[PDB]
């Protein structure tokens, strides 16, 4: 690495409610809430009705302090920097009597020269965190109107004034925990001569024959002299040097601008998940002065082109991603913060989340603008998992101020996070905000303000999202796409805009439209659509006592932030299922419903390629125990929707789709290679296992790369009787020439509430060892949408929420480090027919 010494200021911290003079131990990085929780000074914020009880914290100011030693030799180093990667939010930072910083942007990292304020021996760091409420009450009082941020759960919508995670003020799947604190690491660096303040590896061009890079460095020298040095870039792959370049320089005190070209011939491209390996080079830049490496910095670098094509075309305006020259149908989801308390999210939780996306066959995630610019670990994981990232700037669902001061603050976050993130292979585009132009045009805001205020809001929209933010992107990340908003034009209520750019089709849910509307109401790229579900009972039990197990109990409503959500789920459930009586049965069928309905959408979007070029459902994940649109609950349990997403995103999908009493079958592929001389084979099977008719075979089919194509159509009438349809399913398999199976599907001709489901019994044998449970499942009769339920949080299943077919044995593997030999894991197996008598 280099001759610098880094000291982690991560222990010895204490905190205090300002005004009390009482100091208690603190954890940094961390938050006021966690620190309080860890001394039992707050109840569990996620439990029961506790949300109301923790609100008092946002009205107090909080102080934090620590002390640390600096030695004589440490004090003699040339430079000493103090780095705050995150302060949330209005924080005055004091060191040995000196005010170093009045911080006012959660999303900005601060690097402070501190050599002249440091002392031999003991040093004292104090940080005063003004309440971001108290701090903004006068600002709001001067404003003369309330911004219409309904997700800000307070009479006064103060979120919009602070550069601070929007969701912390509340959201419609969120708890309001307006927290403060040192939310990312604090480090102190003791170094010689200079630091590298920025290292940008800029791809000038990429062909199969050659990668042309420009290594741009900003080096800040802290000593007065003219310093001869040698700048060195080593490019290596898997530990072996690929190319090495050098440059003699003489460094001047202060800032220096150095550029070295580097070329990799016959580069190995980074490819996204499902297209091959996410290959990552190592680039290390070094500043050498004689024998010492005084500063080194490295990046992992993926060589690839990404181009968002947004052009007028026959169908409206396209919106798709072209990766290393090939149009890539995008498959993934909208990501929210994983916790009400950000520093509580662990390295392992990040790691598991990327595993969840990778195993569901996703190749994209959108970091939605109500959360944060994610940490370095998140983008590193997207890099090495081949997951493309759409990064919103942090504006959502409301217009925002656009005064000169507010814009300067935004500019500093825009530049800070662009430079932090621009070397990530995963980083695919920037989006100015979520839904704000939609809000301004369609959400009935004009009726809420005077014409003068509203016009000032429209002009204010332009200065931020059409001027400041695109300008910053153009300046600091000139090869990446920027768009002002998502969706940029299309509105789900306006059929004529559907062919223009991306869509948030909230016609399902908000517009109450049936899932089948997804087959007809098509976008050029679905950047959001979603449906709510209650999480499973083990997650319900984490916030509710069994006495509260009612849809409309007070504790249950405390965990449903959509006021129409419960009835809407019931309205949709009646359309496809028999609504059961017990709460447990409802929750289970609520899971099946969300998974089945959303998957039909994902299918439609893939099937309808190239007119549609992507689908990102709302939402991946949860920040706490709550009813939401997620596919994975707060504890990391996959909902049915996550398994269904995996299936619907499989690189090769057989997609039977039934409309107007007729069945077509499409074969859908995101493989880069064409498959030839394939056979689709299908057979109707009743609920006892008995074939009806013989095998239908379709031979000599080609499945071309990156396409969706009809290969079969047949009417239902004369093909099968109305009664058959209620008592049988269609099995589909796709095999190569030799007869090797590459894909499988099952089709039902009727809605589940109309199937004549047999009362049946699912038996299983279990072999349990340390960390693993291996079940073999049996039912002589079809068992519909089965849910293998265990009480163990975060338990992972090879599969779940699948139909168990008559007489067909099924092996399911469950893993968890909590599983121990000689300790029967409890299993409860539910299926549709059991939910009614
Ligand atoms: O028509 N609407 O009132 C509507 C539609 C969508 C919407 O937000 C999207 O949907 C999700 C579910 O409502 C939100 O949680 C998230 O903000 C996302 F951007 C929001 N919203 O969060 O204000 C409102
Ligand atoms: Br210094
Ligand atoms: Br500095
Ligand atoms: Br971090
Ligand atoms: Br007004
Ligand atoms: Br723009
Ligand atoms: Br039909
Ligand atoms: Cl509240
Ligand atoms: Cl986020
Ligand atoms: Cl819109």
């Amino acid at each position: 690495n280099d001759t610098s010494e880094v000291m982690l200021l991560d222990t010895g911290w204490e905190f205090s409610q300002s005004g009390t003079e009482k100091w208690m131990p603190a954890t940094v990085p961390g938050t006021v809430h966690q620190d309080l929780i860890s001394h039992e000074l707050l109840p569990n914020p996620f439990y029961g009705m506790n949300e109301k009880k923790i609100q008092w914290v946002e009205n107090e100011d909080w102080e934090y302090r620590t002390s640390f030693i600096v030695s004589e030799e440490q004090l003699n180093r040339d430079g000493i920097q103090l780095i705050f990667e995150g302060l949330d939010t209005y924080a005055d930072v004091y060191l040995n009597g000196s005010l170093l910083l009045k911080a006012d942007n959660m999303f900005v990292g601060y690097t402070l020269p501190v050599k002249s304020v440091l002392r031999k021996g003991e040093n004292h760091l104090y940080i005063y965190f003004h309440s971001p409420i108290r701090q903004t009450l006068p600002q709001y009082a001067s404003n003369g109107f309330n911004y219409p941020a309904d997700n800000d759960h307070h009479e006064k919508h103060l979120s919009v004034f602070s550069r601070k995670a929007p969701y912390s003020y509340g959201w419609d799947w969120g708890i309001r925990m307006v927290t403060s604190g040192v939310w990312r690491p604090v480090t102190l660096r003791f170094y010689d001569i200079a630091t590298i303040s920025d290292y940008y590896v800029r791809q000038l061009s990429l062909t199969d024959e050659n990668a042309r890079l420009s290594n741009e460095l900003i080096v800040n020298q802290i000593v007065p002299q003219k310093i001869p040095a040698e700048v060195r870039v080593n490019v290596s792959l898997n530990g072996t040097t690929v190319t090495e370049v050098k440059q003699q320089v003489t460094l001047q005190p202060g800032i220096n601008h150095i550029t070295l070209p580097a070329e990799v011939t016959n580069p190995v491209r980074w490819m996204p998940n499902g297209w091959g390996t996410p290959t990552l080079y190592d680039f290390s830049a070094q500043i050498a002065c004689g024998d010492r490496i005084v500063a080194e910095q490295s990046h992992r670098i993926g060589l690839r082109t990404i181009r968002v094509v947004n052009e007028k075309d026959k169908d409206g305006e396209s919106f798709y991603f072209e990766v290393n020259g090939i149009p890539m149908f995008a498959k993934g989801a909208n990501y929210i913060p994983q916790d009400a308390l950000l520093p509580n999210v662990t390295t392992e939780r990040y790691q598991t989340l990327f595993r969840d996306m990778k195993e569901a066959n996703m190749n994209m995630v959108r970091i939605w603008g109500g959360g944060t610019y994610e940490n370095n670990l998140f983008y590193d994981l997207a890099d090495e998992n081949g997951i493309l990232v759409w990064q919103d700037f942090m504006f959502a669902c409301t217009p925002y101020p656009s005064d000169p001061t507010f814009l300067k603050r935004v500019e500093a976050e825009a530049v800070y996070n662009i430079r932090r993130l621009r070397n990530h292979a995963s980083l695919a585009m920037w989006c100015g905000n979520n839904e704000i132009l939609e809000a301004l045009k369609y959400w009935g805001f004009e009726k809420k303000f005077t014409p003068e205020v509203y016009q000032g809001l429209m002009h204010g929209y332009d200065k931020l999202f059409r001027e400041l933010l695109p300008s910053t992107v153009k300046e600091f990340d000139s090869d990446r796409f920027y768009v002002h908003s998502s969706p940029y034009l299309a509105n789900w209520g306006r059929p004529e805009s559907w062919g223009t750019g991306d869509s948030h089709n909230w016609g399902v849910w908000y517009g109450k439209k049936p899932f089948e509307s997804l087959d007809t109401d098509l976008p050029r790229f679905m950047s959001q659509f979603g449906f709510q579900s209650f999480p499973e009972m083990k997650t319900i039990a984490a916030f509710a006592a069994p006495e509260d197990y009612q849809i409309e109990s007070e504790v249950m409503n405390a965990h449903q932030k959509s006021s129409i959500g419960n009835s809407l789920i019931r309205t949709y459930m009646e359309r496809d299922y028999i609504i059961p009586e017990s709460f447990e049965d409802f929750v289970y069928v609520g899971l099946v419903l969300q998974g089945q309905g959303m998957r039909h959408g994902l299918e439609a979007h893939r099937r309808n390629r190239p007119y549609c070029m992507g689908t990102l459902y709302w939402q991946l994940n949860d920040s706490w125990p709550v009813v939401s649109w997620s596919s994975i609950d707060y504890y990391g349990n996959w909902k049915a929707l996550h398994y269904q997403a995996k299936r619907a995103f499989a690189p090769v999908l057989i997609n039977p789709i039934q409309q107007n009493d007729s069945l077509s079958v499409y074969l859908i592929s995101d493989r880069l290679d064409t498959m030839e001389q394939m056979t689709l084979e299908m057979k109707v099977v009743d609920f006892d296992g008995k074939t009806l008719g013989k095998k239908i075979q379709v031979h000599s089919l080609e499945v071309p790369a990156n396409t969706s194509k009809c290969v079969y159509r047949a009417k239902l009438d004369g093909w099968l009787t109305p009664e058959d349809c209620r008592r049988s399913f269609l099995k589909l398999i796709l095999k190569d020439k030799s007869g090797h199976q590459v894909a499988e599907s099952v089709h039902f001709f009727r809605k589940t509430k109309d199937l004549q489901l047999p009362p049946t019994s699912v038996s299983y044998q279990m072999k349990q060892t340390d960390g693993k449970c291996e079940l073999t499942l049996f039912s002589s009769m079809l068992a519909k949408d089965i849910f293998i339920e265990t009480p163990l949080q975060g338990a992972r299943y090879s599969d779940n929420f699948f139909d168990l077919l008559p007489g067909e044995r099924k092996k399911v593997i469950i893993t968890s480090p909590r599983i121990k030999k000689g300790e029967e894991l409890p299993v409860n197996i539910k299926h549709i027919r059991e939910t009614y008598k």
